[PDB]
Parts: structure tokens; sequence; C-alpha cells
């Protein structure tokens, strides 16, 4: 990693007392709600879930996961078809790459991208192709050749976007499912931060006519109920995609605790105000940094997500920056570790209060 | 890998005596029907009211339990292992040995593994692209190392066992690992073995691939509180052996996931701290359960004397086959689990388990009497 060398030099400079405001891992410091914390406590009681919860003891969640992707989009799914629980996301990503392909298979990607997103493609002993981005944040789908097109057997994305904190408009989905239906490709979406938009509702590439016949939509627990140590998380979509995925993890996993479960039904029926409030936090945040941002780092506007993104002065190295920043009391993610599209940028996680990120930015400022 | 429809027509027809609503006695899973100590729950409960833990629990959040863990083993087997190094949480032993096969192979490598084997050990290695060669067993329900073909050996890169095994029963002494860890070196291979049913023997103590010497260069054991605590549903096992075998399985488990919640892990420092008592005590119930069945069996199916976990392994008359009577069985009241489930050597074998009371698991002896 980039991020293991910065890591070392922050426990570094931290037992050197440096004081560090550490915005270099998007793990957020707001709490989850209290119900699904007070139904697992109350699963604990009950001895009918000490054995393995298979697929029909998931069912229930699957049920009101079916609900809530409809309630938002008004697109229906069979729980029993077109939904799987997942112990967390991102073991249904990895799980579900070997699902649809075989040893070196093209995958499509972006080149600045959630760092296990690359592993889990050499985990599949995949090709890859690296799709470079648009100035506004997004992969440019047309940067790509018409053999490479020809060759792909998957596309994956991921909006709202982690680092770039990017937003799709229905516009680009609608881009994605057409070169995927006119190229014969799954379309794999990975959307953990759907409840993170500061303004609007977060498009669903899942919700387009057609998309049932490539497209999977991966969801988790971790970012819109912070509940991410309990490892929820759910796959909606293509039922032949996903029967290839249950698969798969047949053999690998047997799911997570009924308790967690039962907690993930709970957190579905979590107050949207609730859910609202944590995006509001970040709203708040991120414009309030990004304004004391401006004249040092290149900032796109913020509309989505924990993270800011910011190229750095001319010049300047994002490895060497970030470690000369953290001797300065202030902890970032090296853009480079996101892929060679990163190389340049630095990406902040807003899991401090403004007051902290002020003093962060004040620091970064003096960085510079 | 073997044919679905083994368990899809035994499931179907269990599906089936239910809704017709027949009197059926399921000894077809493996799944206990005894408690898990309390402890371990309490200390579950208890996490729940710590914020901290409901973030991710990262490498440093598994040290207490992989400490125990070490110290676990340690108190068995006399040998030390480095808990930083040596030793890797697994969210459940099946995730650690599917990811396992994968970081330490590439597509088309050879995986060697017994002819009879957990079904999701054929899956495992198809998902990791790998080839195999199924090794037949002796008379006494081993893998006949023996059996295996010097060119084969020399192609060779990973041998799989599990004992206590599943589904024969079958135990293996220090003679038989200290077999296999030699083979395993002279040809380099990398040497895996599951242990879900340690703690199941039902005399003394199981043997240990990883407490023999130079094992630490390529052993990796795999052991779960699945069985041994009764706590399946809450998926924690334990990775234990070879610095680079663990380096490698940290690196792909890195890209997939992020452990279990801080809060089992916690469950589990308490599992490991169980009173012997209360885990032998489990597996003495499996002894009764065993010796009684197998004694009403005689005559009936021709059986592996009883040592270790919940399975029984009996041989059915020449002439009948397993699934078919399987089938014709749960029709009777009584459902096993066809041998042919379990791979090609388990033709004209059915696995019975042991996870009812005595009394119905002699009942249930009575019909697979009569059934034949």
């Amino acid at each position: 990693s980039v991020f293991l060398v910065v890591d070392e030099a922050k426990r570094k400079a931290r037992e050197r007392g440096v004081g560090l405001i550490d915005l270099s891992i998007g793990s957020t410091d707001l709490p989850p709600p209290e119900a699904p914390l007070k139904a697992l406590a109350e699963a604990l009681n009950d001895p009918t879930t000490y054995g393995y919860c298979l697929k029909s003891c998931t069912l229930p969640f699957l049920e009101e996961a079916a609900r809530w992707y409809e309630g938002r989009y008004g697109v229906g799914l069979d729980p029993r078809r077109e939904a799987l629980a997942l112990i967390g996301s991102q073991e249904g990503l990895a799980h579900l790459l070997l699902a649809l392909t075989e040893p070196e298979d093209l995958l499509l990607l972006p080149e600045v991208a959630y760092p296990s997103y690359f592993g889990a493609a050499r985990v599949a002993s995949l090709r890859t192709f690296l799709i470079p981005l648009r100035e506004d944040g997004l992969a440019d789908l047309k940067a790509v050749p018409e053999g490479v097109w020809r060759e792909a057997k998957v596309l994956l994305l991921n909006y709202p976007n982690n680092p770039t904190g990017a937003v799709a408009d229905w516009g680009y989905f609608e881009e994605a499912l057409g070169l995927a239906r006119k190229h014969g490709l799954w379309l794999i979406h990975d959307n953990p931060y759907v409840d993170q938009v500061y303004e609007g509702e977060a498009p669903s590439p899942l919700a387009l006519p057609g998309a049932k016949e490539r497209v999977v939509e991966l969801f988790s627990l971790s970012k819109s109920y912070n509940l991410a140590g309990f490892r929820l998380g759910f796959a909606l979509g293509s039922e032949e995609a996903l029967a290839r995925l249950e698969r798969v993890k047949g053999v690998i996993d047997f799911n997570q605790y009924a308790g967690v479960l039962r907690m993930g039904v709970e957190a579905l029926k979590t107050p949207k105000e609730v859910v609202r409030g944590y995006a509001r936090v970040y709203r708040e945040r991120a414009l309030g940094m990004a304004e004391a941002l401006k004249g040092v780092l290149s900032l796109l506007p913020p509309r989505a997500t924990m993270y800011l993104w910011g190229r750095l002065p001319e010049g300047v190295d994002d490895l060497e920056f970030g470690l000369r920043l953290v001797e300065r009391g202030v902890a970032l993610a090296p853009g480079r570790g996101f892929g060679p599209g990163g190389k340049g940028f630095v990406r902040i996680a807003l899991v401090r209060p403004l007051e902290e990120l002020l003093e962060a930015a004040k620091r970064i400022r003096e960085a510079l």
C-alpha cells in the first residue's frame, strides 16, 4: 500500500506527541440509530438463532430490502430471486466478480476507484482496463476503445463515488447501461453512499428499463446507518447474476448471524429524517472545509459522500505531501492509492467536526 | 463437484414429508441440538453497549482473540505461535478455506483432497479454478496417502485434509499426520488441515499436523467456534501456522472483507476460556449417541468403530443405492445424507448426524432396519 506508509508515519508522529487530525479513513464519527442495536440484542436471547442463518432465514431482510428499493425507485423485485444478503458489500463485490467470470476475462473500471476493486480484480485473475476520468469526476465512458468493449465482460462503477465524491445523473447511468446492453456486459454498480447525496436522490442503474438483464447493484448498512462493523449488505438485480453469486457464496460462507439480519430489518425502517440528518452533517462539513481550501486545493463542487477530492498545486507530489502534512498534524489519503488517475490528488474524509476540519484546513494551507 | 441433485432430491422429499405432515427424524444435517455456553453470549451482548465497536474491527482489533487462540493452541500442543504473525481471525472457517485456496494458488494448480469430503471443498476448489486428484480412502476411513502416484505428487501444489473427518467420522493419529507432513515437505506442497471437529474426539485429544516439526513452514490449520461451542451462527474461527501462507490469506481477505463484528471477537475470547469440562461434555453426548445407535445398526449397516464427530458413516448392503435408499427412507420417517453427496468414494454409504436425543436415534435405527 501507500496507506501502509502514511499509516505508519502517523502512528509515529502520534508517538512523538504530534497532535494529528486524522482524515485519512472514511470511518464516520456519527452514531447509528438505536432500534437496530436493540433488535440484535433481543436476538441473542433467542436460541433458534445460534445455528447458521441460511437463505430462508434471510428472507425477512431481503423482503424489507425489496420494499426499500421499490419505495424509492418504483421498480419491484422478487425477494426470493432478485435479492441476496451480503456479509457487507465488499464481500459481494469480490465474490460477484468470481461468480460472473473466468480467469483472464476483461474487467472495465475507472483509473481512480475504491482500492479493493483492483484487488478483487486480481483475486479473480482478471485482466483490467482502466477508464480515464472526465473533468467532472466520472469515468469517461467514451474513452473506451471499440476493441475493449468487444473484449470486456464486466463493467464496474460506483456513484456517488469514492474517492472523488462525484455524483452521476440518470443520464450517465443510461449511457452505461446502454453500452452494457450493446456489448453484452454485466454491469455491477456499487452503491454504498446512496443515502449520502447532499441535494436530491441518487439515481440507480437498476431502476432503468431492462436493467434486470445485466445489472446487479450493491447496497450496504455501513454508510446509511453507521453499522459498518456489523457486516451486512444486500445485492439486488438480475436473477441470473445473483444465482451465480449465491452459488459462490454457498461454498464460501453461511451468511451473517441471524441477529444481525433482524437488525438489518430494523435498519431499513429507520425514519428517513434520521438518514437525512447524517447526510446533512456531511453537507455542512464538505462545504465549510471546501471554502477554507479554495486557493489551496482544486476541488470539484461538493454534492455527496464523506469525501472531498482535491488536486494539488502543480508539481506537488501527493505521497510526499501527505507525509509532510502528517508531520504537521493532519493525515490524508494520497490520491495515488486509489489508482494511477489519483496521482496528484488527496482524499479528505469529512469524519470530524467542522471545527477540527477548519483547523485541519488551516494546516493544509500552511503546508503549501 | 457432487451432483446437487443428491441433496435436492432429499431436501425436496423432507420438504414434502413435512407438508404431508409425516413424523420425520432429520439426521441429514450436522447442526447440533446442544446449546452454547452462556458467557460468550453475555460478552457479545455487552459489546453492543460499547459505541467504539460499531466501526470496522481491523487487524489490531482482532489481537486479543488471536492471542487467546495462540494460548489455547499452546495449551494443547505445547507449541508456541506468534499471534501477530502466525494467526488470522476468520469469519467462520468455511470462509478461511476458500480464500486460503485462492491465496495459495493460481488457476489450474493441482489440489489433492479425499474422494470423500465436505461438499464445499470441491466447490471451493472450483472457485479457485483448481484441478483436483481425489485420494481414495483406506479401510479405516482415512485418505490413502500411499495411493497418490509419484507423478501426481510432483505436480501437486496443495494437500487438503480434515480429521476428525466429515462425513466418515474418522480420526487420524500422530503417525498419519507425520506421514502427511513428510510428503508435503518432500514434494514442496502447502498442507491445509481443516479441523472444525477438534474437540469432538470421544476419547482424549485430536492430533495437529501444525504440532509437528517443520510444520510452521507449510501448514495452515483452521479452527472454528461453531462446533466446539455451538456458536455456528456467529461466524468466528481462526487460522494458525505458516507466516508466509497467512500473509497471503490476509492479503486476500483484505480485499474481500473486514473481519467479524468486534463484539463477536470478544465472544470468541470468552468462548475459548470455556471450562474444558463443558466442551468435553458435548463430545460425551455424541459419544453416547454414536455408540448406542451403532449398537442398533449392527447387521443393518457396517459401521466403522465410532471414535469422533456427530457423524456415523455406514456402508449399505451390497446392491442398494444410497440416493435411492435415502429417498425411500425419508418416506419412512428418517432423513439421512446419501454418501454420494460427499463425493465418488461415497457411493453405497450414508452419513447419519447424531443431532437428536438417543431415543430418537434408536427409533430411527429401527426404521433403517425395516427399510432394509
